[PDB]
């Protein structure tokens, strides 16, 4: 993805224009800037195309070689990876913490009766994370993260929580 995590000493992703808003330089090119980051000598570091990398793994974050004469190199502005909450397909491996239905119905907590009764103890679903009342897809249905709901006139309903598609950062269409 087009963030980084740490320094981003193994960032693969696809930016290619610096903090000031320059366009990288590829990095099998001289021009304008002469340099010994051979891709070819520098394999496993994915010096591919002018996409900002970090092949030394320093302090500054993946940077590139730019495509001003006065300017040599310079760090490029990469996000740092942050968690969101969002759900992948059907949510089948959410473990986040929305507990409120799609109309707004705060959830039951799992271990609870009341005001549903119902067999979806914790203890019987070890490793699917049913805690606190957060919704959740412990048999992987279609529809998603649900929970049962504390309005006893709406035993169940699914929670909307973002696909993780509409707030990550992407791989370019390049």
């Amino acid at each position: 993805r087009n963030c980084i995590i740490g320094k981003g000493r193994s960032y693969k992703g696809t930016v290619s224009i610096t903090k000031s808003g320059i366009k990288c330089q590829p990095w099998s090119s001289m021009i304008p800037h002469e340099h010994s980051f051979l891709p070819s000598s520098y394999r496993g570091k994915d010096l591919q195309e002018n996409y900002c990398r970090n092949p030394r793994g320093e302090e500054g974050g993946p940077w590139c070689f730019t495509s001003n004469p006065e300017v040599r190199y310079e760090v490029c502005d990469i996000p740092q990876c942050s968690e969101v909450e969002c759900i992948i397909g059907k949510g089948r491996s959410y473990k986040g913490t929305v507990s409120i239905t799609k109309s707004g119905i705060k959830c039951q907590p799992w271990s609870s009766m009341i005001p549903h009764e119902h067999s979806f103890l914790p203890s019987s679903y070890r490793g699917k994370d049913l805690q606190e009342n957060y919704c959740r897809n412990p048999r992987g249905e279609e529809g998603g993260p649900w929970c049962f709901t504390s309005n006893p006139e709406v035993r169940y309903e699914v929670c909307d929580i973002p696909q993780c598609s509409e707030v990550e950062h992407h791989h370019h269409h390049h």
